[PDB]
């Protein structure tokens, strides 16, 4: 069903694919040590924000290992290239994961907009149904990139729609509650809008690879732009969370916060 499966590699495309998902697991790995360390610098009101970065550490540095195993499992070095053997490669556990790593993603941003009680569960709410809209129908799109890329073409416009009426709420709230944030992160959380629309914008494009780059070498630009995607998506955006975490703690007067930033 994946376009991995038609194609024999060669030992620069297998080994290169095993790198780039082998250094996604460290990257994630070492940030998570680091959000780790930092929790202890935020205030309680946003601790939250950086313990939801340690969880999304450990569960896309978990897929990415795990697709790592599953590449190494499902080819061998034969007769001159690797060719698939009896495991099976696929993206689509990247799909399930996401149904657990967007919705934590979308909660530490609404963490650190300061929003509250029965407008943080409601707005999370209406973020994870769309976000979940998004995922299901996009899983179900890509199932058929080899069989009917029409069929991958249609369910990827609705999961399309999904996608743009969640960062619609996304900006909404972000752009509205940006004046309640404190020291000076107002200016910091619009980059993170940038970031959040940059970032998973690379996702329907390698979603799109079937499309317009059928071959072995397309293989290689999807994990390429999913490696690229998740280090800006999940990394560089929790290191911008837990910075506005950590300076909106120090104004709101968090002692361990003050001291954290006046020692760098
Ligand atoms: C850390 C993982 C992240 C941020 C995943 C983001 C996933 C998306 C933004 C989903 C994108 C899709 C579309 C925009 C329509 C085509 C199918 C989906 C999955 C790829
Ligand atoms: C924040 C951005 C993170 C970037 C992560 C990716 C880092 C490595 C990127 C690739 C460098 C180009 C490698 C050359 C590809 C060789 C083609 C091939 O033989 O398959
Ligand atoms: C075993 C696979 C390769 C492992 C590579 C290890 C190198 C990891 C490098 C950094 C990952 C990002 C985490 C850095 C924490 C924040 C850095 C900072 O405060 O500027
Ligand atoms: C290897 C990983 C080392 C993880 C242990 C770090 C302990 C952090 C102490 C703390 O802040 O509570
Ligand atoms: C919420 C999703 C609602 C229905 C989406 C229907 C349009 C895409 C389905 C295509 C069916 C097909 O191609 O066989
Ligand atoms: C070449 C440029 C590559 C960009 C790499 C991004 C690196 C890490 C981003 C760290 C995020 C820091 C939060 C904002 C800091 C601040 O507002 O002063
Ligand atoms: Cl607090
Ligand atoms: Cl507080
Ligand atoms: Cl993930
Ligand atoms: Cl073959």
């Amino acid at each position: 069903k994946n376009i991995e499966s038609l194609f024999d590699y060669s030992a620069g495309q297998f080994e290169f694919i095993d790198h780039l998902l082998t250094m996604g697991v460290g990257v994630h790995f070492a940030a998570l040590i680091f959000f780790l360390v930092v929790s202890q610098f935020v205030a309680p009101k946003y601790r939250i924000a950086t313990a939801l970065s340690c969880i999304v550490m450990v569960s896309a540095g978990l897929i990415l290992n795990s697709q790592a195993v599953m590449w190494t499992d499902a080819y061998a070095y034969v007769d001159g290239s690797y060719q698939l053997q009896d495991l099976t490669f696929s993206n689509g556990y990247r799909y399930v994961n996401w149904m657990a790593t967007i919705p934590c993603l979308l909660l530490q941003l609404l963490i650190v907009l300061n929003l509250k009680g029965k407008e943080l569960f409601s707005t999370a709410t209406w973020l994870i149904l769309a976000a979940w809209g998004m995922i299901i129908t996009g899983y179900v799109g890509q199932l058929y990139e080899v069989d009917d890329i029409a069929q991958l073409m249609i369910w990827g416009a609705v999961s399309t729609a999904f996608f743009v009426v969640m960062n619609w709420i996304v900006g909404t709230k972000i752009f509205k509650n940006r004046a309640t944030m404190l020291g000076g992160t107002d200016s910091t959380i619009t980059k993170v809008f940038w970031l959040m629309m940059f970032a998973w914008t690379l996702y329907p494009i390698a979603y799109l690879v079937p499309a317009f780059m059928n071959n072995a070498d397309g293989v290689v630009l999807r994990q390429l732009l999913f490696t690229i995607a998740d280090i800006s998506s999940k990394v560089i955006y929790g290191l911008m969370i837990t910075y506005i975490a950590i300076q909106q703690s120090a104004a709101a007067g968090y002692v361990p916060a003050q001291q954290a930033l006046g020692r760098i």
